[PDB]
């Protein structure tokens, strides 16, 4: 994940401001900021409108 206004896309679906969203699709428990920092999966991070950035 919950950032100021940095939001993600649930593997190309819904937009949520917390990586717990993708964890649903990724079949994982609570994949969070480690995904962003370690680069686990191809999740996109952008303020509000994502799916074309991944900051």
């Amino acid at each position: 994940m919950a950032k100021s206004n940095n939001v993600y896309v649930v593997n190309g679906e819904e937009k949520v401001s917390t990586l717990a969203e993708v964890a649903k699709v990724l079949g994982v428990s609570r994949v969070s900021k480690k995904d962003v920092e370690e680069g686990k999966y191809d999740v996109v991070v952008e303020e509000a409108a994502v799916s074309l950035a991944d900051t």
